[PDB]
């Protein structure tokens, strides 16, 4: 089963971004450590 990315659109709580990945419910988008 694939895995959200960084744009992609992800929900708090569900963390449905690749390990290392955050989530931001602000925007409701994915976010990467830089």
């Amino acid at each position: 089963a694939e895995c959200k990315g960084f744009w992609k659109s992800c929900v708090p709580g569900k963390n449905e971004c690749c390990s290392g990945y955050a989530c931001s419910s602000r925007d409701k988008w994915c976010k990467v450590l830089l």
